[PDB]
C-alpha cells in the first residue's frame, strides 16, 4: 500500500504562521509517487496554502457539503471543490459528528457527492470510551463503515481513518497493538463487503494522537498505512512524521 | 442611516463565473462612503473574489464558528477571519437554522466571537408561516432578537436582517408594506431592549425575495435600510439593485 500522511490543521493558522510552516515543509525532499502527503488548511486559507506549498504536496479541505450547489448558505459543494481542483476532502471527522451532529447518513451523502465530483475522500469513524468499555468497538465501527463503504468504486480514492475516541481527551492511551487490531478488523469489513483485493489496496490511517515520538511505532504496524495528524501537524517537526513514512 | 446592499451568493459560483460577475460589478460607479455594498462568496472563493473586486465593494463570509481557534475541524473562527481582513460575517441565516440546526444560542455565540474579534455581523432572524398564521410574529422576533441583542455595543457594526420565512417557498408573498411593518416592529424591539439612539442607528435589511423589479419599492420604506439579496445577486443586473439604494 502507498503510505499516506495528512496534516489536519483544524481551525488554526494565520497568514504569517502558514507562510513559515509551508516554507519549512517545502525543505523536505520526498517523492510524491512513493507516499502521499496531504495538507488540509481552513477553507479560507486554502489558496494561500496551495500557493505556498510546492507541487509535491497534495491539499484538501476539512469538510464538504452533502448538498450540491444552490441555496445552502455557508456550505462548500463538491462541485465548487472540483472547479478549484481541491483534491481531497475530510468526511466524518469526530468533531463534526460531535459539535455539528453529523450522522452516518450525512457521511454517506458527502462521500457520494465527493466521488461524483472526482474528489478523493478521507473518511473518519471510531468508537467512544463508553462504547469501548462496553466491548462494542467492532459493532460500532462495523455500522459506521457499512454506512458508506459500498459507494467506493476505486480503492485508491477513498482513505479510511480510525479515530479512537475512547483515547482522545479521556486521559486514556491507545497503543500500537490496540490500533493494529482495530485496523485489521476494519480491513476485514472492507474484505467482507468489498472483496480481498480491494481491502488489501485501501489505505487505513490512524487518527488518534500522533507525534514525532510515536509515529513510527504506529506506521510499522501491518494494517496501519499512515496518519491523520492534528496538533503535531502545526509544527515544523511534522516533517519527521512524514519521514516515518519514507 | 447608511444603506446596505449585500450579495449572498450562497453555495454558487465557479472561478470563471465570479471573474465575469465581479467585472460587471466593478463597472458600477458608486461612493462607498455613502452606501455599503457587501459581497459574500463561498469561503474557498473569498480570496479570488476579494482580489477581483475593487475596494468600494466590502466583502465577508457566509458563516463563522461559534468556537475560537483550536480543534474544530471544518470551522472558520472569527480570529482567522480577522487576520485575513474579512470585514463581515453572516450569522443565523435561515438555511443554517434549517439544515444545520443552528439555534438562537449558536447565533449569540457566533456574534460574541465576531464582535470580540472586531468583525461586523449581518444577523438574520424571522418567523415561519405557522408562526405568522398563529399571530406570533412579534413574539417570535422578540425572542430571536433578545437572544443576542445585548452583545451589540456599536450599532453601526451589527446589521439585522428580517427573513420572512412565511413567504419563502410557501407560495405566500410579502408586500413592501408588510415588510415595512415588521421592520418597524424590529426597530421598536431594539429601542426598548437597548435604547432609542441605538435603534435609530442600526440598519435593518429585508432578506425576503429581492429583484430588480421590487427593490425600489422596498428601499423606499422608512424602516428598510437595504437588503440581503439571494439569487438576484448572482446576476449582472444586481448593479440595478445597488442603484436603487444610491
Ligand atoms: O487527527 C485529527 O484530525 C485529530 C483528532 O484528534 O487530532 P490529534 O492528532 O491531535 O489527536
Ligand atoms: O434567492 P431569492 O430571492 O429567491
Amino acid at each position: 500500500r502507498k503510505y499516506f500522511v495528512a496534516a489536519n490543521w483544524k481551525c488554526n493558522g494565520t497568514l504569517e504562521s502558514i507562510k513559515s510552516l509551508t516554507n519549512s515543509f517545502n525543505n523536505l525532499d520526498f517523492d510524491p509517487s512513493k507516499l502521499d502527503v496531504v495538507v488540509f488548511p481552513v477553507s479560507v486559507h486554502y489558496d494561500h496554502t496551495r500557493k505556498l506549498l510546492q507541487s509535491k504536496f497534495s491539499t484538501g479541505i476539512q469538510n464538504v457539503s452533502k448538498f450540491g450547489n444552490g441555496s445552502y448558505t455557508g456550505e462548500v459543494s463538491a462541485e465548487i471543490a472540483k472547479d478549484l481542483n481541491i483534491e481531497y476532502v475530510i468526511i466524518g471527522h469526530f468533531e463534526r459528528r460531535k459539535y455539528f451532529h453529523e450522522t452516518d447518513e450525512d457521511v454517506r451523502e458527502k462521500l457520494q457527492a465527493s466521488l461524483k465530483n472526482n474528489l478523493k475522500a478521507v473518511v473518519c469513524f471510531g468508537e467512544s470510551l463508553e462504547q469501548r468499555e462496553q466491548n462494542k468497538t467492532i459493532e460500532v465501527i462495523t455500522k459506521q463503515v457499512k454506512a458508506f463503504v459500498d459507494l467506493i468504486d476505486n480503492f485508491d480514492n477513498v482513505i479510511l481513518v480510525y479515530e479512537p475516541l475512547w483515547a482522545i481527551g479521556t486521559g486514556k492511551t491507545a497503543t500500537p497493538e490496540q490500533a493494529q487490531l482495530v485496523h485489521k478488523e476494519i480491513r476485514k469489513i472492507v474484505k467482507d463487503t468489498c472483496g480481498e483485493k480491494q481491502a488489501n489496496q485501501i489505505r487505513i490511517l490512524y487518527g488518534g494522537s500522533v507525534n514525532t515520538e510515536n509515529c513510527s511505532s504506529l506506521i510499522q504496524q501491518e494494517d496501519i498505512d499512515g496518519f491523520l495528524v492534528g496538533n503535531a501537524s502545526l509544527k515544523e517537526s511534522f516533517v519527521d512524521i512524514i519521514k516515518s513514512a519514507m
